[PDB]
């Protein structure tokens, strides 16, 4: 049979082109990101239509059974590294397409205020990924989501659930007009959260571990509760506190 | 009174780095933590602190307990102790916590979870949440380890990090009239469909098998946080987390 497509050289305007997906303007251009690592790949697999190119450096690590729609492509070392520029070596990569959006309609949602931690923001990700949210909205100062810390923290919820940028307060204010119940993470004039009913449609603001959620969007807020804390913990991380809060709501 | 130390090569430093390995840290029944908020934390329970180890004789806390031996370092010697790159001023020798447990009403029992950051991340949650214990099974990753201490920000000092093998701490806790929890879908209902009860030891397992099946046909009852999304699973300690607190009320 014929071989797998292969691109020996860094120059090639493919290897540029991927290489580009490390900028923002690529990304925004494309709707494409690009993925490292075997289970991340296999993650962007199970979702359908997600995946657009598959590259490797080696056969044994191209996936069984792909669809047909998918381009591989065999590489260099070099070739492969301009790619990924990543310390830690990998073995397969991938550029998929960013989830359907459907922001208009979205009723159950995660709002995030400048979380700056890669970790903690994998984490809410993947956590309102799990609680079944229709978005994750990202907020002015907000570290990308799209950089390899937080794909790979993220464990690829990102191929599930759509990840945008928005301005808190004006979102909060579209939230409102269409009905929807804007939750506040906060102690001040908060409430424990058990005490707090479950919602058919919400949105949880969540914020950053030193600040917390902006003082003029808690303003904004209809509600705002809390997780308590009873033993000497100064505090919960706040991905954690988050994950709480977001499948109590949820019921 | 203050001793100084300017070689890396000094028995003492040796030794102290010695405790980044658990052999030492078992011979010894001693660990070693870095940085001015684990420190700062250590102190406020009174007896823990057996050494203060510092470049700058003004980073010595104002009023330390008597029994206390600090040690100025020299940065050579310093550097040699410590495992973290960053920059740090002040660290600190702690004798292991007693293994005993007075009071275990409200438990959060282990299964061998290996990752450090996870597990510093439940015994954070277990002292947020006002637990008795943490009770570590066998095959547990170390507690002790520099990343998990990191993790877990000071919260070895306020709540009691123990080791116990779960099959028969779960009869102990079964005998004294403390209901098991296991967290798993076989027989289990979701969390939301759970009544709190005056005490409970929830049992939390690591990603990869769960809770062992041998373990599972102990516990009283089943629970579980359901997937609605599309995530293959939620992270072993956000999802400890939000059990734990279900059952605390």
């Amino acid at each position: 049979g014929s071989h797998m497509k292969q691109i020996e050289s860094a120059k090639n305007q493919k290897v540029k082109d991927w290489k580009k997906l490390h900028t923002k303007k690529e990304r925004t251009k494309t709707n494409t990101f690009l993925i490292e690592g075997e289970h991340l790949v296999e993650e962007a697999l199970k979702s359908p239509g997600i995946v657009k190119e598959i590259l490797v450096k080696d056969e044994t690590r191209i996936p069984s059974d792909l669809e047909t729609g998918i381009q591989c492509y065999m590489l260099s070392e070099d070739a492969f590294s301009a790619v990924t520029e990543t310390e830690t070596p990998q073995q397969i990569a991938a550029v998929c397409h960013m989830p359907e959006e459907k922001l208009a309609t979205a009723r159950k949602v995660l709002l995030i205020d400048a979380v700056q931690d890669p970790g903690n923001l994998g984490t809410m990700i993947r956590t309102a990924d799990a609680a079944g949210l229709d978005a994750v909205v990202l907020g002015d100062g907000t570290a990308d989501a799209f950089n390899g810390k937080t794909l790979r923290s993220a464990q690829g919820s990102h191929f599930h659930i759509p990840v945008v940028r928005r301005n808190l307060p004006s979102y909060v204010d579209e939230l409102k007009a269409e009905g929807v119940k804007v939750y506040g993470t906060a102690l001040q004039n908060g409430a424990p959260y058990q005490e707090i009913p479950q919602s058919e449609s919400f949105a949880l603001i969540v914020g950053n571990e030193g600040a917390g959620v902006d003082a003029a969007l808690l303003e904004k807020t209809d509600l705002n509760l809390y997780v308590p804390l009873y033993g000497q913990a100064e505090s919960l991380n706040v991905a954690v506190a988050a994950a709480i809060l977001v499948y109590h709501l949820r019921g």
